[PDB]
């Protein structure tokens, strides 16, 4: 029921004052992990990094009981304090999940260089030599673009159809935390895929 994904990612409402929810986020973010279980063992880098992330961010909200994302870290108002910088890093990962995902569905561009400029527009900067060796190495792991689609949904035009309408549902929340972030002077690494990114969350697919 892949489906599922693009439901919670809609709960997750940025209306006009540019807040995201925090628990239809975290739900929605849970949901995403559907991809690197796709992808297989090569992701486990994004796979640990994300889940350690969705549960750092429960842990971290407590006393605080932030409605959204934005009081959150606000609460904190900390580079360092452990929900930002989970946050910061958990952002750069959608970012990157977005970026490929795309070079996926619209593209024709193997899987490979998908993963490939995905990391690079993303995460690259953010690991060190060795770290980036790691997820090379697990590249090398990769499914075939088909065989990625098939291990979503058992019939390929639906995964397809179905990650599509995902990414246009994850856009304005990841985006609203990308902007958000360097609001606070946050990201200084993890610029993402300015073409994802742009304004329109359906622009993406012509």
């Amino acid at each position: 029921d892949f489906g599922i994904i693009v439901i919670l990612w809609k709960q997750v409402t940025v209306k006009e004052d540019g807040k995201v929810p925090l628990e239809p986020f975290l739900t929605a973010a849970k949901e995403v992990l559907r991809v690197v279980d796709a992808f297989g063992s090569g992701f486990r880098i994004v796979k640990n990094d994300i889940a350690g992330n969705i549960k750092k961010l429960y842990r971290a909200n407590q006393t605080v009981h932030a409605e959204t994302l934005q009081e959150l870290i606000i609460a904190e108002n900390s580079p360092d304090g452990l929900a930002t910088v989970a946050l910061l890093w958990l952002k750069r990962a959608f970012q990157f999940i977005a970026s490929f995902l795309r070079r996926l569905v619209v593209t024709d561009k193997s899987l490979e260089q998908c993963v490939t400029e995905a990391y690079n527009c993303t995460l690259r900067p953010c690991h060190s030599a060795v770290i980036q060796k790691v997820f090379w190495g697990g590249v090398k792991l990769a499914p075939s673009r088909e065989r990625f689609y098939r291990k979503l949904h058992p019939d390929l035009n639906i995964a397809k159809a179905k990650i599509e309408e995902f990414l246009i549902e994850l856009h304005d929340p990841l985006c609203c935390i990308v902007q958000f972030f360097f609001q606070r002077e946050l990201e200084d690494q993890c610029w993402g895929d300015e073409v994802y990114q742009r304004k329109d969350s359906s622009e993406w697919l012509k």
